[PDB]
C-alpha cells in the first residue's frame, strides 16, 4: 500500500515490462488511485500492459472501468480482450451484457470461455439463449464453461430450455439438459 | 448447501458430465464431506471429471488432498496437472514444493504457469532458482509468471539473484530484475 504512486508513475516508464509490473501490483494492491491510470493503460502501445491493466481494473472492481473494459473487448490482441472479458465479469455491471453476448462468437476459444464465465457471474437473462447455442460449440472447454452458466444464471428461463434440451437435444446439449433436470426440484 | 449429498452420489453416475457438473457444485459449495470423495474422483475414466475434482478440492482448501494432488501432477492429461498444480497453490502446503518445482519443465506450457504460480503462493525460497531458470522459457507468459512468482517469495534469496541478473543478465531476465531493483529499497 505505501507503493501506489510509484507504481501509477511507472505505468509512463519506457520499458514495457515496469509498465506491465506496475499494472500487476496495482491490481493486487487495490487502491482506487489506480483507477484512471490503468483505464489509460488499456491504450498501452504493449499488448501485456493493456492485459494487465484489464486484470488489474477487474481485481480493483470500481464500476468506473465498465465503458473503457466494454471497448477492450474489441481490442486486437485476443488475450487483451480475454482479460477484459474475465474483468467485467469480476465487476458484475450489466452494461456488459450485450458486448459480452457478441464476445461469445469471438475468434478465439480463450475469449469465449471468459465471455461465458463472465455473462454467468452478472447472472442476467438475455444470456440464455447465447448461452445454449455456445453448447454447440467446436472448443470443449467453451461448451463446459456455457453449460456452467447456465446453471449460475438459473430460472425459469433457464428450465424451460433445458426441458427443451432434455426432449430433443443431441450430445453435449442434452447431457447438460438431463444433468440439469436431475439436479433441480 | 442442503444438496451436497445428491452430488455426492453424482459422482458415481454413470454419465461423464453428470460426475463432472457434480464435481464443479461441491466445490463452489465448500462443505467438507466431498474431500474424500472428490479424492476418488481424481482417479475417475474421465479427463474432465478429474479436472473438476483437482479444482474442487483446491477450492475447498483441505490438506488432506495434498498427497492424492502431488499424485494428480503426473496425470496422462495436460489440464488436469494444470489443475492439481492450481490447487496445490490454493492449498499452500510446503509438501508440493518439489513436485511443482519438476512441474515447472512440463511439456506443456498451460502447466508450467500453474507450476509457476502455485509456487509463488506457497512462498518456499527453494522455488528461487527454478523460478529464475523459467525466466528464459519459450513461454512469454510462463517467463511472466516466474517473475511474479519471484516478487511475491520475496526476502534476500530473490535480492540477491536479481543483482546478478540487473549485472549480467539478457533479455526478459534483466528487465525483471531491472524492475526488481527499481521498486524494492
Amino acid at each position: 500500500p505505501e507503493k501506489v504512486e510509484m507504481y501509477i508513475k511507472n505505468l509512463q516508464d519506457d520499458s514495457y515490462y515496469v509498465r506491465r509490473a506496475a499494472a500487476y501490483a496495482l491490481g493486487k494492491i487495490g487502491d482506487e488511485r489506480a483507477v484512471e491510470p490503468l483505464i489509460k493503460a488499456l491504450k498501452d502501445e504493449d499488448a501485456w500492459v493493456r492485459r494487465a491493466a484489464a486484470d488489474a481494473l477487474g481485481q480493483i472492481g470500481d464500476e468506473r472501468a465498465v465503458e473503457p473494459l466494454i471497448k477492450a473487448l474489441k481490442d486486437e490482441d485476443g488475450w487483451v480482450r480475454q482479460s477484459a472479458a474475465v474483468a467485467l465479469g469480476q465487476i458484475g455491471d450489466e452494461r456488459a451484457v450485450e458486448p459480452l453476448i457478441k464476445a461469445l462468437k469471438d475468434e478465439d476459444w480463450f475469449v469465449r470461455i471468459a465471455a461465458a464465465f463472465a455473462l454467468g457471474e452478472i447472472g442476467d437473462e438475455r444470456a440464455v439463449e447465447p448461452l445454449i447455442k455456445a453448447l454447440k460449440d467446436e472448443d470443449g472447454w467453451v461448451r463446459q464453461s456455457a453449460a456452467d452458466a447456465l446453471g449460475e444464471i438459473g430460472g425459469e428461463r433457464v428450465r424451460a430450455a433445458m426441458e427443451k434440451l432434455a426432449e430433443t437435444g443431441t450430445g453435449f446439449a442434452r447431457k447438460v439438459a438431463v444433468n440439469y433436470l436431475e439436479t433441480h426440484k
